[PDB]
């Protein structure tokens, strides 16, 4: 795998700790759409609208098998840590016009 999880369900945005690399989910959106972090960085969304979002990565992308987030309510978060440089895409399960990509670097 090319990700870990560190909670496999979502929780607070406040409980997100300060300085956290967050990707806001706003205006249907995910608003960071191309990140570039490092390995060993965790990604945390944070969902700022009342329809619920996920991120959703397609089999071979992330690992063998595709990862399909949770569904974040309202100022919930969802985070993945990156283990091997790659570009990574997703979208959103719900709403798959919604696009975005992790570069690891
Ligand atoms: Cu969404």
């Amino acid at each position: 795998d090319k990700a870990t999880i560190p909670s496999e369900s979502p929780f607070a945005a406040a409980e997100v700790a300060d300085g956290a690399i967050v990707v806001d989910i706003a205006k249907m959106k995910y608003e960071t759409p191309e990140l570039h972090v490092k390995v060993g960085d965790t990604v945390t969304w944070i969902n700022r609208e009342a329809m619920p979002h996920n991120v959703h990565f397609v089999a071979g992308v992330l690992g063998e098998a595709a990862l399909k987030g949770p569904m974040m309510k309202k100022e919930q978060a969802y985070s993945l840590t990156f283990t091997e440089a790659g570009t990574y895409d997703y979208h959103c399960t719900a709403h798959p016009f919604m696009r975005g990509k992790v570069v690891v670097e």
